[PDB]
């Protein structure tokens, strides 16, 4: 009925090296599971539907999502926090914003998710290539969500953003 709490659609991430989430992976299955790297870490992304059973990694909510994954190109990871009156407002602008995503050169599907049971929330888009993104980094949304991720630091917490590719071939 209000899907912001009640919703089933979940994201979960796992991060760890390389060895433990092949390891991982092999034990599950679907749910677009996929590895991700950068210099630093390793990470897995899926996508399930219903509670944790025994997922490992971090749960969230997705509350919108547009596109389709096309198993190629860059993720970008947009950690930010907001306060319950910043909430019903930013998911307004999002999906306002959403209705031109299918416009933005380079961007194959986003997700926006929150953290269970936080005020914590987890952006996640999926794009062809690093310049695509960096373009879009021009949009109004993306200066919005820069801009909450540099209010949040001066604050309390750490907000983020973390970009990772597809393993090599």
């Amino acid at each position: 009925e209000n899907l912001y709490f009640q919703g089933m659609k979940k994201v979960f991430i796992t991060t760890g090296t390389e060895h433990y989430l092949r390891q991982l992976m092999a034990n599950y299955t679907g749910g677009n599971v996929t590895l991700l790297q950068n210099f630093s870490q390793s990470l897995l992304y899926q996508e399930s539907t219903g509670e944790k059973l025994f997922q490992e990694g971090a749960e969230y909510r997705v509350l919108q999502s547009s596109g389709s994954l096309k198993g190629f190109g860059v993720v970008v990871f947009e950690y930010i926090h907001l306060r319950d009156e910043e909430i019903p407002i930013f998911l307004q602008m999002y999906q306002r914003a959403s209705l031109h995503f299918s416009e933005t050169p380079g961007l194959q599907s986003t997700k926006l998710t929150k953290a269970m049971n936080m005020n914590k929330f987890l952006i996640i888009s999926f794009w062809d290539s690093e310049v695509f993104f960096h373009d879009w980094k021009k949009t109004p949304l993306s200066k919005e969500i820069t801009n909450i991720m540099k209010k949040n630091n001066t604050q309390s917490g750490f907000s983020h953003e973390d970009i990772y590719h597809y393993p090599e071939f």
